[PDB]
């Protein structure tokens, strides 16, 4: 039992919400809130904009740390770092950005790495800013994803989209 709440229950590990994933995490101060990061750790908008804002830029300040000591991260890869005020960790996960041009069947990769963690606050990977279709990426969580999985959806008419048209 967890203390997640008003998630439809998809798959036997997947669950969804119409909400916004900073609330979400100063709510619910999980364990693991994951990042919808790119290679270099620069969080300037979409998902990553928005948890670095809710972190007074803390998180920005210890991602270039990060980058200074170990480089970029690839596509498809991801780091744990300090959750700061949002949760125990952060898992910065790099998903494809479509608007780069970059191989969409990364995609899988990047959940893969949600497999390391029991359970997970999470955005769809790819999804808003990065220029992927939100359904195929939901796709490719329950398929990919084994561990729970909280997905926090911000646009409610996207929402419920994905509700109505999961298979
Ligand atoms: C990942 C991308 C697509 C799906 C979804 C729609 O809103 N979305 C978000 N969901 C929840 N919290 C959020 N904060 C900032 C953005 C955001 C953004
Ligand atoms: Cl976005």
């Amino acid at each position: 039992v967890n203390s997640f709440s008003g998630y439809l229950k998809l798959t036997d590990n997947v669950y969804i919400k119409n909400a916004d994933i900073v609330e979400e995490a100063k709510k619910v101060k999980p364990t693991v809130v994951v990042n919808a990061a790119n290679v270099y750790l620069k969080h300037g908008g979409g998902v990553a904009g928005a948890l670095n804002k809710a972190t007074n830029n803390a998180m920005q300040v210890e991602s270039d740390d990060y980058i200074a000591t170990n480089g970029p991260l690839k596509v498809g890869g991801s780091c744990v770092l300090s959750g700061h005020n949002l949760a125990k960790h952060c898992l910065h996960v790099v998903g494809p950005n479509v608007n780069k041009g970059e191989d969409i069947q990364l995609l899988k990769s990047a959940y893969e790495n949600f497999n390391q963690h029991e359970v997970l606050l999470a955005p769809l990977l790819s999804a808003g800013i990065f220029g992927a279709d939100p359904i195929h990426s939901l796709r490719v969580c329950v398929d990919t994803v084994r561990t729970n999985v909280y997905l926090a959806v911000f646009d409610k008419n996207l929402y419920d989209k994905l509700v109505s048209s999961f298979l």
